[PDB]
């Protein structure tokens, strides 16, 4: 499917506030009627990758939402159809096998099962184990990495069969080669014809994203293309493009990148 957003404002909603924390004064947001996106623009092509990034807390997770329909759009047009598969930056994980929770409430497909294994680079992990993708977890997956964790629900939501996935900042953790290689086989490979709207703080895949969106204190600091962004944004591309191994930071410190670049170039 196609996605458009067309001048769409979204204010805080009772409630909201604890759906973030979940996912990631709320009455007082609520009471003063404030925006929790402002004038928000995009139109993405069926089968097109929208790479999203910008300041810390910045709105990113809450366009999902809206997406999601868990935010409602107080003004403006959004359009999309058929269904969601939605990624969370909490990687939850339910008690069962690995295998089982990659086709949770879904069913079983060999073809469909081992591709999604294979570019979410699970091969790698399930091999140390003595049952491989039998081995049983508890709830929350507690002995596991992040990396391990956020590998196994990335897999779980990109087997989903949708017209749309939702993929909020997956590539976080310390493993930054294994990641390195999943943005390539499962993003830019196995999803290459899936729409799907990847949140993120790695200049790579604003580089290989077909549409590019910048958040920044609730606003579209810049929607476009990576052409664009470098033409159109010159300090703010020059000042992240200039570093050499940025992608390989920690994700706090490439956050705190962009975010202090994003306060100084308004």
């Amino acid at each position: 499917t196609g996605i458009i957003m067309e001048n769409v404002t979204a204010f805080w909603e009772e409630g909201f506030g604890e759906l973030l924390e979940k996912v990631q004064s709320f009455s007082h947001l609520c009471l003063v009627g404030n925006p929790v996106l402002k004038n928000i623009n995009l139109n993405i092509e069926k089968g097109e990758m929208l790479a999203i990034t910008g300041s810390t807390g910045s709105g990113k997770t809450s366009l999902l939402m809206l997406i999601l329909g868990e935010l409602e759009a107080s003004e403006g047009i959004i359009k999309h159809s058929g269904r969601v598969s939605f990624c969370s930056q909490f990687s939850w994980i339910m008690p069962g096998t690995i295998k089982e929770n990659i086709i949770f409430g879904v069913s079983y497909d060999e073809y469909r099962y081992k591709s999604v294994v294979k570019a979410c680079q699970l091969q790698q992990d399930i091999t140390k184990f003595a049952e491989q993708d039998n081995t049983v977890l508890g709830e929350g997956g507690v002995t596991l990495s992040g990396g391990q964790r956020a590998r196994i629900s990335l897999a779980r939501a990109v087997y989903k069969d949708a017209d749309l996935y939702l993929l909020d900042s997956p590539f976080g953790y310390l493993d930054v080669f294994t990641e390195e290689q999943v943005f390539e086989s499962c993003v830019c490979k196995l999803m290459a014809n899936k729409t799907r709207i990847l949140v993120t703080s790695k200049m790579e895949h604003l580089r290989k994203a077909d549409k590019i969106l910048i958040l920044h204190q609730g606003s579209s600091y810049f929607y476009g293309t990576f052409s664009e962004l470098q033409s159109l944004r010159p300090d703010f591309s020059s000042k992240l493009m200039g570093y050499d191994t940025f992608d390989q930071f920690t994700e706090e410190r490439r956050s705190s990148i962009l975010t202090e670049t994003l306060r100084r170039f308004s």
